[PDB]
């Protein structure tokens, strides 16, 4: 009995849509004062509950909050960053200025096809489970599936996370097991606290570093 | 009272958006014909914008109304002329109608380079809704001003036609907006209306 979206869901969502909008239009005329050389886009996803949302949060504005407020539907939050490429001496290159986009999904089922259909706005992909849920690590496997059949690219490029390190006495997820996992699918491995910061940006750094990679082999 | 997302309108929907992944891609893979073209219906439900899109694509029409589950697209290879012709894939948007569909079908907008928008002439309160319809697309397209062709449908059922044609053609004067009444039952402007979006459309990426 999945439920329709009530119009206060769809209130809500309607202007997540209205913002990114505002910002694509600020991007199209020549947005690539403030301004930046590249818009590049990146999408979280996994299960409800595995910390989504604080990542993110965690990541722009370095804070976090204790309350589960679980996410209707989708949102984005934004982080100017620079970036610079890497070569035989580390980070190396000049730095460029690159406007983050950081789509936020909601991880239950309900949500399923709503936050798909961004999945063609993402250019690389935060894929995350909880450290102290089994069953959120068991089902990488089936979203690294659903991202290979709804990317708009063939081999698209994804960092996994398990998330809340902080939580020891919680940890119910065998390091060898997802270290195992990721390996099998050639994709980065970050053990994440979205309440401390721990590998927090060095694991969107390793998937911004992925997509300005792929972006330069052109 | 409550009601729900069946499963099975979710895997509809998902089929759909993995249709359009694999297009894409398809597309990446040095995508044959020249140019691949996305446009998309809007408009209340009910007043033919399957029906339109599926006259033009299979010369055919169904009597019986399948409401949309959210969206849906279908495809067309054809000719386009400023020898001069241009191989164009197509891809023609479907979206649902209804209130309740509202932010997946709008979360589309911004894939189209154009927009075909309907109301139906025998549906008075289609017509007045239009004014909005235009509005959403201002606030969620791609593109600033964006091309749209309006469609007046069910030309056919002269008899119930509430909305005039005078006051339709003031409507899409007020936007600079070309007007065409179709009939997705017998055809009529049917394909005269898609041609003139997709000449706006390259059109404008000729001014490039
Ligand atoms: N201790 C700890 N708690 C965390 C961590 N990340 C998230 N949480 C907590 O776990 C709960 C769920 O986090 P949240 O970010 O909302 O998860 P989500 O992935 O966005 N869920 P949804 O898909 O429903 O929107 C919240 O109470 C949050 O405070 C973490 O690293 N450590
Ligand atoms: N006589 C006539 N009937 C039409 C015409 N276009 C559509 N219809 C009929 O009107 C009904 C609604 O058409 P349909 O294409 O399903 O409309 P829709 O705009 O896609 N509805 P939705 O937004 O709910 O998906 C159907 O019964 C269809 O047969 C037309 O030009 N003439
Ligand atoms: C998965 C497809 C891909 O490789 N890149 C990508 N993803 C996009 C989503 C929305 C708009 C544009 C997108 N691109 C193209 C830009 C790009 C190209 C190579 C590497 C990173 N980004
Ligand atoms: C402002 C004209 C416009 O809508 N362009 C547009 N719309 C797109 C939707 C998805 C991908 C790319 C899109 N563009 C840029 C290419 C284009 C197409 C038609 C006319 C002008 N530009
Ligand atoms: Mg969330
Ligand atoms: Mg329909």
């Amino acid at each position: 009995h999945m439920s329709f979206l009530t119009e206060e869901e769809q209130e809500a969502i309607m202007k997540v849509l209205q913002r990114d909008a505002a910002l694509k239009r600020a991007e199209e005329e020549r947005g690539s004062d403030g301004d930046y050389d590249y818009l590049i886009k990146f999408l979280a996803l996994g299960d409800s509950g595995v910390g989504k949302t604080s990542v993110l949060y965690q990541y722009t504005d370095g804070k976090f909050n204790s309350k589960f407020i679980t996410t209707v539907g989708i949102d984005f939050r934004e982080k100017r960053v620079v970036y610079r490429a890497s070569g035989p001496d580390g980070a190396t290159g000049r730095g460029q200025r690159i406007h983050l986009q950081l789509w936020d999904t909601a991880g239950l089922e309900r949500f399923r096809s709503l936050t798909t259909a961004f999945f063609r706005d993402a250019m690389g992909f935060l894929l995350l489970f909880d450290l102290t849920n089994e069953q959120s690590f068991l089902n990488v496997r089936n979203w690294i599936s659903q991202l290979q059949m709804h990317a708009y690219c063939e081999n698209p490029d994804i960092v996994l996370c398990g998330n809340k390190s902080d939580l020891e006495d919680q940890r119910v997820v065998k390091e060898e097991e997802a270290i195992a996992l990721a390996e099998k699918y050639g994709i980065p491995y970050f053990e994440t606290s979205a309440a401390n910061g721990t590998n927090i940006s060095q694991a969107i750094e390793m998937l911004l570093d992925l997509i300005m990679k792929r972006m330069e082999r052109s």
